[PDB]
């Protein structure tokens, strides 16, 4: 467990601002509903494990020591998404948006396309 606060996420996701048409308040909203802002969120559900603040699965995007069938499109080890530096997470997230789009994150369409004003930080 290692969470950031809304305002910290707003500071650390600065590169994604505008990328793929998605604003910062959408990403701040999306990520709360995706991982609670916890950089070491790990969720195994059935056939895949999902890592970090962005919940990137070891199925298509990264290499996992316990799943050799991965496509590893991000060409990285999934554990590098469990640390405190979101620099590479952001790189992976740009490849996902290139290939799949922001709808990889279900909270976006469901809870974060409307009324983004509460997700603001002038702090
Ligand atoms: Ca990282």
């Amino acid at each position: 467990m290692e969470q950031l606060t809304k305002c910290e996420v707003f500071r650390e996701l600065k590169d994604l601002k505008g990328y793929g048409g998605v604003s910062l308040p959408e990403w701040v909203c999306t990520t709360f509903h995706t991982s609670g802002y916890d950089t070491q969120a790990i969720v195994q559900n059935n056939d895949s494990t999902e890592y970090g603040l962005f919940q990137i699965n070891n199925k298509i995007w990264c290499k996992d020591d316990q799943n050799p069938h991965s496509s590893n499109i991000c060409n990285i080890s999934c554990d590098k998404f469990l640390d405190d530096d979101l620099t590479d997470d952001i790189v992976c997230v740009k490849k996902i948006l290139d290939k799949v789009g922001i709808n990889y994150w279900l909270a976006h369409k469901a809870l974060c396309s409307e009324k983004l004003d509460q997700w603001l930080c002038e702090k």
